[PDB]
């Protein structure tokens, strides 16, 4: 069902991560982490703060696809064991649970434009763009459901 997954996504804010390989996402599923840039730490900290849930909405680039969105469950943090990223200088460590790990292509997203770029369609975005309520929101409830997830514990969290 849907039901659990709009509670989570309720208020929400959103994401677009863009990864240059799919390596980094596979750990990032594997270890519920991820790691970005300075800049986009300093805003995915404030989100965090600022809201129920902040969502990460990922992406391969060349991929032509999304590989899933995962919650962040902590604002960032330095000093745990080095996460063996592979590398193109980087933040702390955000621990996240994921809500899917399917993929969506992007051909299923082409109706959705994201007013904070422009209203280009979503796909398109730098690393770190933020995806305004009501896209983030149809873009999630866009991925096939993750029968491997319980949400049950991510909303124990908000």
């Amino acid at each position: 069902g849907t039901s659990k997954l709009k509670y989570v996504l309720q208020d929400a804010r959103f994401f677009l991560i863009k990864s240059n390989n799919h390596e980094n996402v596979s750990l990032a599923k594997a270890k519920g982490v991820w790691s970005t840039l300075p800049v986009n730490e300093k805003k995915l900290n404030l989100a965090f703060r600022s809201a129920r849930s902040v969502i990460l909405i990922f992406s391969v680039r060349e991929s032509g696809k999304f590989q899933g969105f995962a919650r962040l469950s902590s604002e960032s943090h330095h000093g745990g064991s080095p996460i063996h990223w592979v590398l193109p200088m980087l933040g702390g460590v955000f621990k996240i649970d994921w809500i899917c790990r399917r993929e969506l292509p992007f051909t299923k997203s082409a109706h959705l434009t994201n007013p904070w770029n422009e209203h280009k369609p979503v796909k398109i975005g730098r690393d770190g763009q933020e995806i305004e309520l009501e896209c983030g929101t149809q873009l999630c409830l866009l991925f096939p459901p993750d029968e491997s997830i319980d949400l049950y514990q991510v909303i124990h969290k908000m």
